[PDB]
């Protein structure tokens, strides 16, 4: 017997690359193959039909729906509630600044000059699993970038 209890969730998630695909629907059509292949954008919702995980993907800011994925083939990594400090830092040199949290190889905002800090005002922080990325501004370019990439 199985049932689709439809559960909301807060957190972002990534699909590994030698996936099955991305479901439309829950039931699933065919589950395609694209972008999110370990490109992290957000999970604004996760329901359960039956025993098979529906982890529903939205866009990286707002959460605008693109479609559910099994539990097998993700990394799905849990969010808290952002903190705000203003403390400007230096960026360590060469540290690739990525465009969501988590910030995955298919996430990439920019990148710092290889030998020369540069100065980093943070604005924002999120809290996402394990890993702490700040937001900021580097050269007209904002991006996250955890803290072990930031110098203290």
């Amino acid at each position: 017997n199985n049932q689709l209890t439809v559960t909301n969730n807060s957190g972002v998630a990534q699909i590994n690359a030698k996936n099955s695909g991305l479901y439309t629907t829950v039931y699933d059509t065919k589950g395609k193959t694209t972008n999110q292949i370990q490109r992290t954008l957000s999970v604004t919702k996760a329901a359960t039909l039956g025993d098979k995980k529906f982890y529903l993907v939205g866009d990286y800011n707002t959460g605008t729906n693109y479609g559910w994925v099994k539990q097998d083939e993700v990394i799905y990594n849990t969010a808290k509630s952002p903190v705000k400090i203003n403390q400007t830092y230096n960026v360590k040199p060469g540290v690739k600044l990525h465009t969501v949290p988590w910030g995955t190889y298919n996430q990439v905002a920019g990148t710092v000059s290889g030998k020369g800090d540069q100065t980093f005002k943070a604005t924002k922080q999120q809290q996402i699993d394990k890993a702490t990325y700040l937001y900021g501004t580097v050269n007209g370019k904002s991006g996250w970038i955890s803290k072990y990439y930031l110098t203290a």
